[PDB]
């Protein structure tokens, strides 16, 4: 069998971030990445191209040039994991075999759950930010919206970046408002939860603007279809089951139902919900103690985020290193997560919060306002610091800014 | 091999609906597939664990409930691929159908605890939801002398959401029944915030709780049993990585559960791996030709033998008009029952539908504890379920309802 000290299973966000922390503790020649993209994705910024704002080429590079320089890329799908035995299978009919197994595989996007979905992409009026294949489709349903429903959606799954789906609605409504098209959209978010966040702080401030800028909120309502040559999505009331709405849209953005990665849902490393499962403080496997994770594809119970990711690897260095002298890990993971809520083409809110759905706020202003300088650091510092900071393993999130700054 | 109605599952559901189908089709033109040499009656369990009822009664062989002239396919359901009508089994085989009814259950994750199922093996832990653990219910139960007795309920969803909780008011009773009171301590850790969905039984059952000093503890969750040392972890929901360590004399482990693995990544599932299907008609949302029936469903209801009952009612007009062409109009309530045995002999009859609220079939209050409600959950029906509801004769009591009323 192939056999790596360290193997990494996902060349995303997490896995290529622990890749470069575990180069510098083990060699560059004893680490693999497992991942089968030819590119890699900066996702966050999948908020900004769907509204017009940012390229969709430039939130992508080769994943060979973020691989840490001597580290072994294999190209293939992880496609059965036998942590009883040490090792996984790829989809090019090899084992691999690991001394520590770093799991990285993200969270799926499950599409087709949705009747009429995805064949319905194929038509317009219809876009969502979650997907390469399906981001510029956003931007130009918004840019060929002329009068109607602008239908925002949220699924009833776990999903990443919370906030995302409300963004986009934000921006489409700056965007009607520039456009001198507002009085001609009536702007629709319906979504599974029964709040429009979970940390009051920043529920208070979306709620406000929700308010102000006229827009409607339809609580436990679920898309369960799209009729795309029609212009017509189907919502089942959560509340109500059987009870239906068929409704007319212009410009439908779509969440998709999300899940565990097929390969993690049946595995003995998953939890009986199919995420990795994994201690809540130290990231290190309950039940296999050389096995970790980190990011979406895990049951750590916040916010399924890249600074989320970028917090977690700080400690999953940690946690890995102590492991490897037969020593007790001691520092503990926070559940640290961030949400940039995008309300405007110039404005975020910069929500923090950590375990305790608390805000945890890095600077000393109040970050429940919108802001300027918020918006910037979201759409132009946070994509440079990723690709030559964090993938480089020199981010652990802002804990020690916020320190820094309370002084 | 081709089968007009092909059943995923020997079970409760796919007994009753291959006899109902048999009656449609013909009985050489549906299938079973399931792996089971043995058929259970699973709600009986609760008294197995309890002592008040014999493990042997509970199960009969597979072959002896499979409707006459139906072929029992022996085997386990490896892949579903709806788009070209077929399925695959583990013996390696291609089977087609026209419809499918799949009724593939719930499934146990006892390993997703750690320490179990090993810890099984140790004496003063038992669970009532499994063949290979009901009976060491009964006699971690009969065992007992002096120390806390706990009973869980896990973070997922579960089949008889009133089972983990039964289990402990018999021990309480029992304890009495056997002058050991005084000595035990009986607490039910919880991962839910409430002891009961539907307000007029979790009512009733509150008061239950204060009257017979039992402890609830909410939002706690069992995570690891260290069956040699007698200790059960607990993690704090609503405070993430706080723990709890706590000494157990008697152990009840409510499982946690998932949809069959088969079904997790299948093209017939929802995100969360339930059999995606429509709430009042029971044919699948995305494949026309599929449908579903009980546990393995994600029909928002509790998942009871009951909701089987009713659901087996729908389920056959759905399918019957969908041959004959017409859009199916009879639509599922959400119609659920569960019997709380609150003791040796009263049973707090809780019925109700998709709203969560009281739909009782008598025309006397069943909050109450009642011997009535006991007999009828101990003796009839597990007559009723091997003699009318697995040949395809009982669709739930609206009828009775509506008699009385
Ligand atoms: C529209 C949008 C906006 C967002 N905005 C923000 C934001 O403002 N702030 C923020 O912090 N986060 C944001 N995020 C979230 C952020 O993108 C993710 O949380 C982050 O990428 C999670 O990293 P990960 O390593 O867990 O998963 P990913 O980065 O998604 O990587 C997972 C990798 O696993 C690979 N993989 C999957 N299955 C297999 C398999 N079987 N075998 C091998 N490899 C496999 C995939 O190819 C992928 O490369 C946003 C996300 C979206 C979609
Ligand atoms: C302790 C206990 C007490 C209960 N008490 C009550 C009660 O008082 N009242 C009530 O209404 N309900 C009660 N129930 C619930 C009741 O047992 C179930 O809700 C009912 O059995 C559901 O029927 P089902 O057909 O969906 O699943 P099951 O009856 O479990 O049948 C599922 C079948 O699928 C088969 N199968 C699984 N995977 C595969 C595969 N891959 N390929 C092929 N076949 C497969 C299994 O072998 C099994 O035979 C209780 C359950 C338990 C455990
Ligand atoms: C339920 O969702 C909605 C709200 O709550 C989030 C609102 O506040 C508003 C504006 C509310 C008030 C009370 C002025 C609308 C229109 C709405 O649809
Ligand atoms: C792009 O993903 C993100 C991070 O990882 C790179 C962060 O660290 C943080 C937190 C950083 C600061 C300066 C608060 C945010 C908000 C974020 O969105
Ligand atoms: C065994 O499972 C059960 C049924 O299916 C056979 C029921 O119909 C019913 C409801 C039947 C009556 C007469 C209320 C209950 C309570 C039940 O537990
Ligand atoms: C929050 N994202
Ligand atoms: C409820 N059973």
């Amino acid at each position: 069998m192939n056999h790596y000290e360290v193997l990494v299973l996902g060349g995303g966000s997490g896995g290529i971030t622990m890749a470069a922390r575990m180069k510098r503790k083990v060699g560059a020649e004893n680490v693999a990445i497992v991942e089968p993209s030819e590119r890699h994705f900066y996702q966050p910024i999948w908020t900004l191209v769907g509204a017009g704002a940012k390229q969709l080429s430039s939130s992508g590079r080769p994943t060979a040039s973020v691989i840490p320089s001597g580290v072994e890329w294999i190209k293939a799908r992880v496609t059965e994991l036998n942590p009883d035995k040490n090792c996984i299978h790829t989809d090019d009919d090899e084992k691999i075999s690991y001394r520590y197994l770093i799991i990285a595989l993200g969270i799926q996007l499950d599409y087709e759950k949705i009747k009429g979905l995805p064949e319905g992409f194929a038509h317009p009026k219809i876009g969502s930010n979650y997907s390469v294949k399906t981001v510029e489709k956003t931007w130009k349903a918004l840019q060929d919206f002329k009068e109607g429903n602008a239908i925002f959606t949220f699924p009833n799954t776990p999903v990443k970046c919370a906030g995302a789906p409300q963004k986009i609605m934000y921006l489409s409504e700056a965007y009607f408002r520039k456009t001198g098209k507002r009085s001609k959209a009536n702007i629709i978010f319906n979504t599974s939860l029964g709040a429009i966040f979970g940390v009051k702080k920043y529920a208070d401030a979306l709620q406000e603007i929700i308010q102000e800028r006229n827009l409607t909120v339809n609580y436990k309502k679920n898309l369960i279809e799209v009729r795309a040559d029609k212009q017509e999505a189907v919502f089942e009331n959560l509340d109500k089951p059987g009870e239906t709405q068929v409704i007319s849209y212009e410009m439908l953005h779509v969440t998709p139902p999300m899940s565990p990665p097929d390969v993690l849902k049946t595995s003995p490393v998953a939890d009986a919900a199919g995420w990795v499962d994994v201690d809540k403080e130290t990231l290190q496997h309950r039940r296999y103690p050389n096995v970790f994770g980190i990011g979406d594809c895990t049951n750590l119970p916040t916010s399924k985020t890249a600074a989320a990711v970028a917090a977690q690897s700080g400690i999953l260095d940690r946690t890995i290193s102590v492991i490897m002298k037969n020593q007790t890990p001691t520092k503990k993971y926070d559940g640290y997560t961030s949400c940039p809520l995008v309300t405007g083409y110039n404005r975020v809110i910069l929500a923090e919060f950590d375990y305790k759905a608390e805000p945890l706020e890095t600077f000393p202003f109040d970050q429940s306002k919108e802001r300027l300088s918020m918006y910037l650091m979201k759409a132009d510092l946070m994509p440079f610091l990723y690709w030559n900071m964090m993938l480089r393993g020199y981010w652990g999130g802002p804990a020690f800014l916020r320190k820094l700054f309370h002084l």
